[PDB]
């Protein structure tokens, strides 16, 4: 239990029904607080958004998209993957939300980068790229070791142990050279009888190094990205529908756009518009989870230094586009089940689905790009985004990328109402971040931007839990 | 797709209802053949065997085990994981057998090895072991590069490109040293506000190198092992129950122990015992999928050189033991969801389940060992196997490994009736004996994973079946 039971009658108004707001309300309700959540959208979850057939969104350019994905097919437009250490998994257990493996590493997906080599724009499987990179890296270090270059820092026994590892790790020949490997895979698959298959032949060391084909390998080691990774069965938003049901829709107002938030003698008063009608609520405390760049637009009585601090959390660009195909060509032709291809192209990566394996259709995330490479899609119409996504994807996965397309749906977070950002990038543990951890009398800020896991649900959930703890301690005093 | 409709009446008898025999029967039927499968066990799938509540097995030592796993809980005693290139996945599609990801790599599982270092017998997470190993490896290669040791094989531009890669790959400091990394993980998890968490500190370079904590990293790169890997929901045996259902139980005799296989004028006659009674069946062709070391025990009229060739496929030892725990401590305490811990101990590895994530109970594969390290379990009683498994596992995962144990079940393939081997190793390893056994012996064809280039994979058995069925069809077509 996060906190004990509160004594007496105490109320909180929560602004925003994304992860931070819903977690706050859930934990406060458990402890016996009166809670009301005000959410501007007509769905729970905020930047956790899962697109399915029937999903409709009008972006800030006024373009309306209507998703027509087949029944049971979806993709996560925002949050999609969860590492094992995140409290998000603890909440899935608490809420009864089934999880499954998320394919965050795949030997059979492709890398494709421009370079001043003949590999420029050429797709290479991760296993082939890794075998060559680690093969030559191991050969080079073994050579330097054998040459005596490391004799001042490695003993004879150290050298022997290192050499043994390098021969194994690089699949080196008996004489210490990288000559290729079954780890690269096969042009023709080994089968029965005399069908030995045909190993894919290695690139040259100069090709490997000068192509930068290993530039994405360290992604596999990210603390928040290393396998095993997880995701809820049927979409990430299921966590937030589960929170909603535990909180009770009687305690959440959807379609409630907050327009004012003020400390008053009675507590905190929040004005909002819902169903075109003007409403007001007063509670003893407020938890404001509205993205920080949007808070200043509210009528408010926050001190100037707080308003300035909020402006330091700079918006960031990110977006995705999903294409439903009526043939799972990635599985049938490329032998790709989940995972992502990686590229320097604007699309940045192509992410293959982790569900409906071996079915008749599926949604591919044709891009998930951020920063400069999302700016390249943000101002395009959806039709233009799709055309660009298909063109770039076909340069990686071939002409099959252009065929069997049923429908598509995109989001760009900076252009999305009530988000206008994928996640915060603080100017310069900064003074402004630290300032915003303090209450403004009875108003508390919470959200992933006020954590050390920005752009992770874990950040939002831990922020919520800290703020709830602070309110509870204050009430106790 | 494999073959397109045979003309007239043609029959095949298939000896063995494991993957090769069932695949053979399935494809022959699709092409219009009369087929009968003779299987000694009461279940389809052979070395694909899934232990669940109600499974009873009497091994060749006379010990009977009765599995009492909770409903829905199981483990694969034989085949358990499938890489993306294997035709096994295409059969799952054809048969409507749902698959899920198999966790074959996990940053949070442990390595634990003996060495002449302070890491001897100490559990280290894969991510910490990898960060330290690749950190110091990268530091050392960058040092050698900067020193000029590779100036004869790398240009100035190559050196700069390599240096850039190594700094990133090893998470090196700006001046080229490995000083630790968030990649190692945290003793306290980063949270909100000023709760930054605390990174796990690195081991020293010599300790890391001499500990051999990286000795299993290359497993991640195995062609048949690299992620992404898959497995059927509810057990690998679902593939073979699906084959059984498509073939029809009317075309499969279970509890049929073949005792004789002979070429005869009209084809092949196979004698077998079923329901205590001596039976005989004759068909135009036979496909024999009985493991090769067991074929010589049959009455037969195979030529001497064929009998000799069969003996070159040497049997091997492998086994597993599963423990149902009433608390998923690996998830709740160690933040391990699937994957395997790896060790030099006899248990060899501890494999955590890939289903029922976040639930109240689960089966852990407390060992999966082969060769010498399975010989250490083969002659032990199940109770002794369990005691050894728990002792060794507790040395890796702590006292929690000994708690909340509900039940257990083990198999050792050399001691298992109708298998007596996990898989074949051909003496001299194609070897001449392997090549010889690809040829028909008049109307008898051999098939199985041992007659493939994917021995110990269902893919090997399935491609063998397909090749043999194709040969029979081409011959029938003339
Ligand atoms: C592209 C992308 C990729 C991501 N990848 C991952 C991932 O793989 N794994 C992971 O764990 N997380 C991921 N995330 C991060 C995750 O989505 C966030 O950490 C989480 O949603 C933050 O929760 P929050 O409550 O702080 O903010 P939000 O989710 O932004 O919620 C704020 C809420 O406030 C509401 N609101 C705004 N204005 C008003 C108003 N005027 N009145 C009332 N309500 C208002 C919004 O509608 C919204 O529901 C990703 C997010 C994005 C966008
Ligand atoms: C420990 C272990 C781990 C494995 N790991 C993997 C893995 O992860 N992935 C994977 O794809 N594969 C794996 N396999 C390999 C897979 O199980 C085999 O490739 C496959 O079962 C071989 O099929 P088969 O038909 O050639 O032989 P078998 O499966 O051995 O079938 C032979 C059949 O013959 C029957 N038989 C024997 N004698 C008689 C008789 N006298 N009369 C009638 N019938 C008889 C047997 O009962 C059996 O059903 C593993 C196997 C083991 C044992």
């Amino acid at each position: 239990d996060l906190i004990g039971k509160v004594k007496g009658s105490h109320s909180v108004v929560v602004l925003g029904g994304g992860p931070a707001g819903l977690c706050s309300a859930f934990e406060l309700q458990k402890a016996g607080y009166k809670v009301t959540v005000l959410e501007a959208r007509t769905r729970p979850g905020g930047r956790v958004w899962t697109a399915r057939g029937g999903s409709e969104e009008t972006d800030l350019s006024g373009e309306t998209q209507k998703c027509t994905f087949s029944e049971g097919h979806f993709y996560n437009v925002g949050a999609t993957r969860i590492p094992q250490s995140h409290i998000t998994l603890d909440y899935c257990r608490e809420l009864g939300v089934e999880i499954q493996g998320f394919g965050n590493q795949n030997a059979n997906t492709f890398v494709n980068y421009q370079s001043d080599t003949s590999l420029s724009g050429q797709s290479v499987t991760y296993r082939a790229a890794k075998a060559d990179t680690f093969g030559y890296m191991s050969e080079l270090l073994k050579k330097a070791t054998d040459q005596g270059a490391l004799d001042q820092v490695l003993s004879r026994e150290d050298k022997d142990a290192l050499s043994e590892f390098l021969s194994d790790f690089g699949d080196l020949s008996d004489d210490g050279r990288y000559l290729g490997s079954s780890r690269r895979g096969y042009d023709s698959e080994p089968g029965a009888g005399l069908n030995f298959g045909t190993e894919k032949k290695p690139f040259a060391m100069q090709e490997v190094i000068r192509s930068g084909i290993g530039r994405n390998f360290s992604f596999d080691f990210g603390y928040d990205q290393a396998m095993m990774m997880f995701t809820p069965v049927g979409g990430m938003d299921r966590i937030y529908y589960a929170f909603q049901d535990r909180i009770g829709t009687d305690n959440i107002v959807f379609g409630a756009e907050v327009t004012s938030m003020k400390n008053v003698s009675e507590g905190v008063t929040v004005e909002y518009t819902a169903g075109g009608s003007k409403k007001s609520i007063t509670a003893d405390y407020a938890i404001c989870t509205i993205p920080p760049h949007l808070v200043g637009r509210l009528q408010n009585n926050l001190p100037g230094d707080v308003l300035t601090a909020l402006k330091a959390a700079k918006p960031s660009s990110s977006g995705k586009l999903g294409i439903e195909y009526s043939r799972r060509w990635w599985e049938t032709e490329d032998r790709i089940y989940g995972g992502a291809s990686n590229t320097d192209k604007d699309i940045s990566q192509i992410m293959f689905p982790y569900d409906h394996y071996n079915s008749d259709r599926g949604v591919v995330v044709a891009y998930y790009s951020s920063g400069k490479r999302q700016e390249a899609f943000e101002s395009l119409t959806h039709r233009q985004r799709l055309a660009k996504a298909i063109a770039e994807g076909s340069e990686i996965h071939g002409e099959k990328y252009t065929r069997d397309i049923s429908s598509s749906f995109s989001g760009s977070w900076r252009r999305t109402k009530y988000s206008e950002s994928a996640w915060a990038n603080w100017a310069g543990a900064t003074p402004e971040y630290e300032k915003l951890l303090e209450p403004v009398d009875k108003i508390y800020f919470a959200g992933d931007h006020l954590s050390n896991a920005i752009a992770w649900q874990h950040g939002a959930l831990t922020s919520a839990r800290d703020v709830v703890t602070h309110i509870h301690e204050r009430v106790a005093q």
